[PDB]
């Protein structure tokens, strides 16, 4: 009973892939590179027929997290060559090697929970991405479901929620939550992104010292958004895997409940001790909530991760970081 | 105004672009043969990048008739390369063009008509193909979906009727009307496909002489299905290119009601001097009826081309073939 999981040296991959071989199970990676722990991995890529048919021998179950998600127009043909024929050929050599059950890593960007038709976003709402990125994963949940009805190889499609390691929520130089959270990496981010505009505008807003920022939009609806940590998305995962309700399913796989910036912020200033700034973008900005009862009441998920357990832990971490470049 | 037709070599494609000719519109043909009528085209295929970028120079609006249609295992990849990414890749350069408005020829297959939930069969039936063309159709529509929802350029879904020439309904060789029909085209067929225990069951009932071939379920229901003449379906085209309430529409694209086999079978012999036999085939069989009431509704949409029209001048074109053929 081997388990291919394939972005095993990435955020979710390599502690899906942890989880698994702490129950003492026979796991094999699948990544652009080596995890580092020395596992069995193939260290290749979903573009290539070779690494896929190397990667699928002898496995029983897929844990399909590998994928590309990019920004720019010049990564687009790449994101699509990775996201959709990538996923469109791992399935068809998985359903052929009598794989048992194959669970697909989707995003709430089919939704978009970026712009969503109605609250919360249930699995029921219309499935129309503004992003290329998002629209890669609808393409792909249609591969995955077209396996579903049609051969033995089970399914399960979840829809993650976005998710970070617990530390990362107070780490300036993480990808997400330092221009999330913070306002000159933030500066520094949009300034690569080359939006001009809205660089100048957070530069426009920096008060001299480094600072929070508190996301609005142009109405100053504070933002609001899941954020799930990565150890409640690998105990999902994990039942995606095992348990017998999820074949044929397709589930939202998040924390319970957003979070509101305008409580979230303040929580994080008082364990950092940096000032706020408040910045209204244009626009709508975020604003969802998504229902992740279906996941709960079928498989018995139970998030377990609240905010406040997260901070206080992302918080520890800043601390002993700060103490090696204070060195006290 | 000028129409890229891609396709143009096609069945329905170089029948669209007469028309467009015929009326004194400027038109461009694209398809991986040229037509042969001596027209501007493209030689070319929608897989190079640089025979989208030459097509699409100068064009206000696009017919996206091309793609590739196979059974065969070893086509797969092509077909994905041909239906999705090239349609990916020509509605991105279409819309980077400015073009005006895209027209994508989808299939009933998205449904699949093949296996209807309920009857009659309308745009709002569910989308869960069971074939890899049906499949690739439906990746198709949502490429095109995503830029209904996102840029300057309309677009219209066709989900297209069967579709045959009239003059290819009592012609033995063509591809699909022959083994419709024909008997022995159909043993020939199946055999090709390599359904052994379908072709020997058609063998066995060969009653010594060419014959036609009546088939009907296992519980002897008579196939059903729609057949549009090709005609039909051009007007039906014009309309989504040029109609104002087309714009974001999706559409069934065929004639009113299906043909009855137990019907169409005793006309086509009448008309061919030929034996039927009745065939019952393992399975639920084919029976669909489709509604093109959205399309009447909206479009103003009519067809024109009843059964009886299109097999009078089947019938002449047969007896001017055996009429060459036999010198009389
Ligand atoms: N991190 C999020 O908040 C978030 C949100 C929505 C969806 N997702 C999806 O969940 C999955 C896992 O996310 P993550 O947070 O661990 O991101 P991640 O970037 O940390 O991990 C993705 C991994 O896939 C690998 N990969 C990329 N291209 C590959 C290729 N051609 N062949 C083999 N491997 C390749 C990457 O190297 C990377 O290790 C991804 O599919 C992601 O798109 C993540
Ligand atoms: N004929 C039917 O009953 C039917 C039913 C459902 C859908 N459709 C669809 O309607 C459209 C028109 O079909 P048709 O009846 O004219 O069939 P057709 O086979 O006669 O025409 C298809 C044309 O697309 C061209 N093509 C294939 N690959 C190409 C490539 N890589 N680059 C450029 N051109 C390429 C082919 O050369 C061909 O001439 C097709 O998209 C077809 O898939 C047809
Ligand atoms: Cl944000
Ligand atoms: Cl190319
Ligand atoms: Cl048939």
């Amino acid at each position: 009973h081997m388990i291919l999981v394939t972005g095993s040296a990435g955020r979710v991959g390599r502690a899906v892939v942890a989880a698994l071989r702490t129950q003492g199970r026979t796991v094999r990676g699948f990544d652009l590179r080596p995890s580092g722990t020395g596992g069995e991995e193939v260290v290749g890529s979903l573009e290539d027929g070779q690494a896929l048919s190397d990667a699928i021998m002898g496995v029983s179950a897929v844990l399909h997290l590998g994928a590309f998600m990019s920004w720019a127009p010049a990564d687009r043909d790449r994101m699509f060559a990775v996201n959709v024929e990538g996923t469109r050929r791992l399935l068809d050599a998985a359903s052929a090697a009598g794989v048992r059950r194959f669970v697909f890593a989707s995003s709430g960007e089919v939704y978009p929970e970026n712009r969503p038709e109605f609250l919360p976003v249930t699995e029921d709402h219309p499935l129309c991405p503004n992003s290329p990125y998002g629209l890669t994963k609808l393409l792909g949940e249609e591969l995955v479901r077209f396996h579903q009805r049609s051969g033995a190889m089970e399914t399960v499609i979840l829809r993650f929620s976005h998710t970070q390691d617990a530390t990362e929520l107070l780490d300036e130089d993480s990808f997400f939550s330092g221009p999330r959270f913070f306002l000159r990496p933030r500066i520094h981010q949009q300034q690569n992104f080359g939006n001009a505009a809205i660089a100048e505008l957070l530069q426009s807003r920096d008060i001299g010292e480094p600072s929070h920022i508190l996301a609005r939009n142009e109405n100053g609806r504070p933002f609001r958004m899941h954020i799930t940590d990565t150890r409640d998305m690998v105990a999902g995962i994990l039942l995606a895997l095992d348990h017998p309700e999820a074949a044929g399913g397709t589930f939202n796989l998040g924390a319970d409940e957003p979070a509101d910036f305008a409580a979230l912020l303040p929580k994080i200033a008082a364990l950092t001790g940096l000032p706020i700034v408040t910045v209204d973008f244009p626009g709508d900005g975020v604003y969802y909530h998504t229902s992740n009862e279906r996941i709960r009441n079928t498989l018995g998920f139970e998030a377990e991760w609240t905010m406040d357990r997260m901070l206080e832990e992302a918080a520890t971490a800043r601390r002993q970081r700060l103490a090696k470049e204070q060195r006290r």
